[PDB]
């Protein structure tokens, strides 16, 4: 097996599409710091421990996301589910890239399209804050999401053409610009994964340095804006009534698992190609810290831009922009237009966005391919044809999201395909590793790898804290489910049913695989359970009947 | 390899769902005998020769629909395409079975639902021909498909609930009755195919004798009906202006390939499990003759019932009923209601219909499984799990057809997924067998199998007549494509585009596989072509450069 070298003090999981695209609007939806508090809370007790656990497991088992369950086959279906979940996000992650690519084609012009009105895609209700005599902002200002801004009009009508679709029931025909963009994206992804997984300097060298510089420049220019004070005050304000709710915690947990890459198989695949003596402890600590800092500064800049647009458009910060997946493509272009030499900064920004998106998609596809090739070794000899199959099936399923109303399907996937299912997957993983496999054996493996055992804090998190919190958030997501909306359009009940069915398609993979393993094994019921709970490399112990999982000392070991 | 025994003088391909369900409405659409003439024409020169060719190939190669191209790998993709085409019909063939199953649940009642009006599913516009004082048949009789008949109302509103769907753009939610029916159908199909392919007496013993008796009784009762004369005259009338058209020939060719099972891989799989000394000549002759006779008598009875309903409802025969896939479920129940003891005859009829449908679906699924297991031998050791995968994927894709507007998707599949693609597949097969592989080698194989060479007629058909006619019908289908309609609703252009894309998904499998084989082989371009045109068991000849396909004598051999 090959070993990846090209690894700075902080892995690439710190800066990704989740922190630059998902975290902004996920935080803007849940007020201000009222989303930051649960974010850091689930990061210190759930996110970082599960990150460390997945990294250590991938480094010790030297296997993919699915095969690492050779120590406990009854949870191997979990290794499938997360992979499918990864594929799920691949249905809309590549589309986002396409969006940036389109913005790239809009960045080479001397006059940015999102600067003013008067274009073909713009509607008659287009309010230019810079110069507009017909602007009656002082009046007829509906208390709702302001879509009559040049950036929002260019996003929904020029890029997505949402005005040609009434809802999810009538998506229409896929836009040909987005079609060609997605084709280019999947071609680039195929030409980067077919000949094995190389260092891929093209995207790594960028994502290592350029996103930090771009975020720094954006924050420095935003704090100097006239409306920065209101946005800063809104971002630093703590709304305890939102903490009293339940959706904020679910969103924080989902954003944690998105930014840290836990629950998709990317961490396991990454650790499988690392050195056996690599210290995942310091790596996980630095990754979590830098990811938290990056999310904090990204939300700070986002709220600064929101306050600026609120001061310019004379609208409330709550209703100045949207709360969907296209919030950054409306806020950041407006801030770039204010920058001197908007063309160069826009080009650099959308080039950064493309690099982060391609990096995330490449990591996800590599995780999926590694899992399915470790499960079926034949795919290791046909990686090119296999890579084509994944990228092509992905294109056929990403066509729904590039349609005239594909943003609704994208939101449906981001809310149901990822969410309330990844939490269950990571919960089952933690239960299988700490309780079924044993937290003591995991600590012994970590000691064999790095030379030292984790502290009691990590053990209590892997065994008690994180599983309990995951079960709690899963229960509170199931009992307190809320209807999905694009902040102006309420999804129909059958759309929610389809989303729940898509989530169950990955959730039920664990009991189905349990039943399959129970029926595929030969012997008594107790012998089948022993075969399903003992490692595949120690099945001879089942012949000796010395199964530690059938002893109370195993379950009472911390 | 196992060998099937349970084979009467005429194989089960004579009486099938195509002759009892597809042929009736396909002939009623194309006038009367104006559809019979091209049917027999394509049967004597295209249908029977290709039937004999596929039977002999399956009996000689002892392989599935795809692997029989071991003599010419460049056409092996064709063996895939037909299999996919089979799967295509499996998307709507099982649904038809479900329909009959629902009718079975409607057959145990003492009062048939399709006898009169006054039910929940019936609309206010329900005209009972038996007794109705409000019947003003003498007036307000729109010159269109009469849907205000009890049988049609029970079919479209009681079974399909078509009134709740405006078109293909809004299919709605799948009906739960049809859902349970399709679940029962796929369960029965899985429990009949998992433990290998047995004789399956349950459906074979029925389909051998019961359909003939039921058709005989129906014809005898129909010829005695008062309106039988008009229907007989319409069926025996030859409309030459329809022969001057092009759609009639396409429909006749599609019905021939449906009734004979050519173009789906069922014939190859059937012949692969037969004795090596089995005479496919007499079998093909008797099969074609009995299939033609069965189609003729079925159309005769159908036109008799149409004339009866025209006499009762006082409507023209052209507009007395529909021309869709639900014509038999409207005509035959009306004739059964006139029979003495309608309950028993209805039960026997829908039991026959279920047997034929299950037999056709079992043959198609067995062909698909045999092809995919001969291509990948590993599936021979996991036939149960594989059978589940085919049946389940089939259920997930048949859900579109059991919806409130699933009849539109069913018609789309029956018109595009099967049609203009199966003709291209059988054309490529005939070209690869007669020209690339060699008609002389095929005749030598038939002589080795049966002890005698086919006549010059069969050679000229396999090499000249049938390929030319297939190319002609393919060209006339491509250049003279007509928009699809349910005789009252015109499908939108994007529906036709999706249908053409589904057809191309199977059509382009041949050039894609050609490119794949060319790129996967190592050597010069001429050596790659030689490897792609010579049999896999004679590739050593490529080393000796004595390839007969590179000689003019091979192409000029009859
Ligand atoms: C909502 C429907 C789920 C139906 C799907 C239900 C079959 C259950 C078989 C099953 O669980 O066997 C697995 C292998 O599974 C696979 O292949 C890929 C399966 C991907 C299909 C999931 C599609 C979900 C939308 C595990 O097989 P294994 O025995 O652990 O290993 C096989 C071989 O690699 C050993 O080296
Ligand atoms: C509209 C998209 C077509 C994309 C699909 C394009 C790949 C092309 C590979 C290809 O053509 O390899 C085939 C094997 O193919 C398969 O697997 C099943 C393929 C089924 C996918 C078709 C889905 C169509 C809706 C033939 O492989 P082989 O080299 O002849 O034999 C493999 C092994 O069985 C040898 O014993
Ligand atoms: N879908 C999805 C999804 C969802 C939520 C997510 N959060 C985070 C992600 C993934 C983002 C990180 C991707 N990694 C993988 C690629 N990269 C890397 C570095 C050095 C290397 O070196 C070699 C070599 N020597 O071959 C190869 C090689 C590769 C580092 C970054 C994600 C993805
Ligand atoms: N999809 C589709 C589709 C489309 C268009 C079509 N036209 C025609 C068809 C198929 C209808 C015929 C199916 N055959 C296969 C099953 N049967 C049979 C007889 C004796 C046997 O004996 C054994 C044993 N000893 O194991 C096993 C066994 C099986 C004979 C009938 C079709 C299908
Ligand atoms: C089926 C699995 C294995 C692969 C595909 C998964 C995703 C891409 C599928 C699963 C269910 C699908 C949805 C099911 C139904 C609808 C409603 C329709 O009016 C628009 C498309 C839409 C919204 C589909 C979009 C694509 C979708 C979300
Ligand atoms: C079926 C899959 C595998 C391949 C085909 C994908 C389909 C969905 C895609 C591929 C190319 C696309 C077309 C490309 C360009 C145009 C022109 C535009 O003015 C209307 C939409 C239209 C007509 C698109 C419709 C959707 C389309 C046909
Ligand atoms: C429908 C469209 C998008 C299909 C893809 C078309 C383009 C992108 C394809 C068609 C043929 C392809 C080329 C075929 C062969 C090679 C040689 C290989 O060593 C590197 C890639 C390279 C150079 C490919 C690059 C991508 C390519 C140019
Ligand atoms: C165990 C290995 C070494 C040999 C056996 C190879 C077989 C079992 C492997 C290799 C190719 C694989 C398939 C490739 C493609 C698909 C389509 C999609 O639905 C994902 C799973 C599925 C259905 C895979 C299932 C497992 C598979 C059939
Ligand atoms: C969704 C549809 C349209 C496309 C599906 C593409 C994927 C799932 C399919 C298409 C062709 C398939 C490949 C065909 C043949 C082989 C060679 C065999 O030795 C291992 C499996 C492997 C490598 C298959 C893996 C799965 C595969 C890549
Ligand atoms: C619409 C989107 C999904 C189309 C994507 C097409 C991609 C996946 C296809 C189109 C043509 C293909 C190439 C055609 C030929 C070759 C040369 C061969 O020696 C290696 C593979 C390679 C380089 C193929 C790689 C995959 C490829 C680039
Ligand atoms: C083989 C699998 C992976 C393919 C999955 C993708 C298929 C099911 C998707 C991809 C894009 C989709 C199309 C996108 C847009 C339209 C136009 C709309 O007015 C009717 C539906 C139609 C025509 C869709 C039909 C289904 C479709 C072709
Ligand atoms: C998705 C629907 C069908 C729900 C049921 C899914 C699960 C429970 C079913 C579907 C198909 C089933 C498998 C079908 C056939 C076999 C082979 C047999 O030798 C052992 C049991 C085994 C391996 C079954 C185990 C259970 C199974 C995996
Ligand atoms: C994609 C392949 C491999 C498997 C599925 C094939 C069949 C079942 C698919 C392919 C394209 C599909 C159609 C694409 C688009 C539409 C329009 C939508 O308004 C209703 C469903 C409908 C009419 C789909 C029905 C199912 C369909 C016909
Ligand atoms: C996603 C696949 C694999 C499994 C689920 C299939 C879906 C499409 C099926 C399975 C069961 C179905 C439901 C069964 C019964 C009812 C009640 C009826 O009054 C309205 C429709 C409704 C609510 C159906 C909607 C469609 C449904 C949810
Ligand atoms: C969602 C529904 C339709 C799933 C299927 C449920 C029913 C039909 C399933 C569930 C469990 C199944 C049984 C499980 C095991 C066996 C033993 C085997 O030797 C014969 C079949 C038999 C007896 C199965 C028959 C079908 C069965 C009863
Ligand atoms: C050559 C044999 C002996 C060993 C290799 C087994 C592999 C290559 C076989 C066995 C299982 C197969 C897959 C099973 C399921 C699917 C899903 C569907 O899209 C049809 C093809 C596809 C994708 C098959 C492709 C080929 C496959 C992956
Ligand atoms: C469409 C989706 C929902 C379901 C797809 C089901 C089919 C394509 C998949 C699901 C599970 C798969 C099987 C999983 C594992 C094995 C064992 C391996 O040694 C040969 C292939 C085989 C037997 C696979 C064949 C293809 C398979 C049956
Ligand atoms: C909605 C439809 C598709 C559901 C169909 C479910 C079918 C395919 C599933 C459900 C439960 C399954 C059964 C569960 C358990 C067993 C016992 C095992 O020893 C052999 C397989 C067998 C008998 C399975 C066969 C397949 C099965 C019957
Ligand atoms: C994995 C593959 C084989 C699955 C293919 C089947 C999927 C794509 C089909 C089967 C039945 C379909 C559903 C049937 C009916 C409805 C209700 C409608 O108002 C919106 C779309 C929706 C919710 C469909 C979504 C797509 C669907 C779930
Ligand atoms: C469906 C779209 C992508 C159109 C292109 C399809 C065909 C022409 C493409 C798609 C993927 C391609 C394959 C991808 C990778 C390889 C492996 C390489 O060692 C030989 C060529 C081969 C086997 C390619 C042959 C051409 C190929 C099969």
């Amino acid at each position: 097996r090959e070993t990846w070298d090209f690894l700075l003090s902080v892995v690439g999981f710190a800066v990704d599409l989740a922190n630059v695209w998902r975290f902004p609007y996920l935080c803007y939806k849940n007020g201000g710091g009222a989303f930051l508090i649960p974010y850091t809370l689930f990061l210190i007790i759930a996110g970082m421990p599960l990150f460390y656990m997945e990294l250590a497991l991938g480094q010790y088992n030297r296997e993919g996301a699915a095969t690492v369950w050779k120590i406990c086959p009854f949870f191997k279906g979990v290794g499938y589910a997360v992979i499918l979940i990864a594929l799920y996000v691949g249905f809309y992650y590549n589309v986002i890239i396409a969006w940036s690519l389109y913005y790239l084609f809009s960045s080479f012009t001397l006059n940015l399209p999102w600067t003013d009105c008067g274009h073909t895609w713009n509607s008659p209700n287009c309010t230019d804050p810079k110069l507009l005599n017909g602007s009656v902002l002082g009046n007829h200002t509906k208390y709702s999401k302001y879509k009559f801004t040049p950036a929002a009009e260019f996003y929904e009508r020029g890029v997505l053409h949402l005005h040609e679709s009434s809802g999810i029931h009538d998506i229409g025909l896929p836009q040909w610009q987005l079609l060609l963009c997605l084709m280019v994206v999947v071609i680039v992804l195929y030409f980067s994964l077919w000949k094995g997984v190389k260092t891929s300097g093209k995207v790594v060298w960028i994502t290592a340095t350029l996103p930090y510089f771009v975020l720094f420049v954006l924050l420095v220019h935003g704090v100097t804006l006239p409306g920065a004070s209101n946005g800063i005050n809104a971002y630093l304000h703590i709304d305890f009534y939102r903490l009293k709710e339940a959706t904020v915690w679910i969103d924080a947990a989902t954003q944690i698992f998105f930014s840290l890459g836990a629950g998709f198989g990317v961490l396991i695949a990454f650790a499988s190609y690392n050195k056996f003596d690599n210290n995942c402890y310091r790596d996980a600590l630095l990754t979590s810290s830098i990811n938290c800092i990056t999310s904090f500064v990204s939300g700070f800049a986002i709220f600064s831009i929101l306050g600026y647009m609120a001061h310019e458009h004379k609208v409330n910060i709550e209703d100045v922009a949207t709360e969907g997946a296209g919030l950054v493509f409306i806020l950041y272009p407006e801030a770039i237009s204010t920058l001197s030499g908007s063309t160069f900064w826009a080009v650099v920004f959308f080039v950064m966005l493309l690099a982060l998106g391609l990096d995330s998609s490449m990591g996800g596809m590599e995780a999926v391919i590694t899992g399915l090739a470790d499960d079926f070794q034949v795919l290791k000899r046909h990686r090119k044809l296999f890579t084509f199959g994944v990228t092509f099936s992905t294109f056929l399923l990403a066509l729904f999201c590039i349609t005239k109303g594909g943003i609704y399907v994208l939101t449906l996937l981001d809310t149901f395909a990822a969410g309330t299912s990844i939490l269950f997957a990571v919960l089952m993983e933690a239960i299988g590793v700490s309780w079924f496999y044993g937290v003591d054996r995991f600590s012994n493996d970590i000691q064999q790898m790095m030379g030292f055992r984790p502290g009691l804090y990590w053990r209590l998190c892997w065994k008690f804290v994180s599983p309990a919190f995951l079960l709690f958030v899963v229960v509170v997501s199931i009992i307190n489910f809320k209807p999905l909306t694009y902040d102006d359009y309420i999804f129909p009940p059958w759309a929610n049913w389809v989303g729940w069915g898509i989530a169950l398609s990955s959730m039920v993979l664990v009991p189905i695989y349990v039943i399959y393993k129970f029926l595929s094994t030969q012997g008594s019921l107790w012998e089948r359970l022993a075969y399903g709970i003992t490692p595949e490399n120690e099945h001879h112990l089942v012949a000796q009947r010395d199964i530690r999982q059938f002893q109370l000392q195993h379950w009472l070991a911390i």
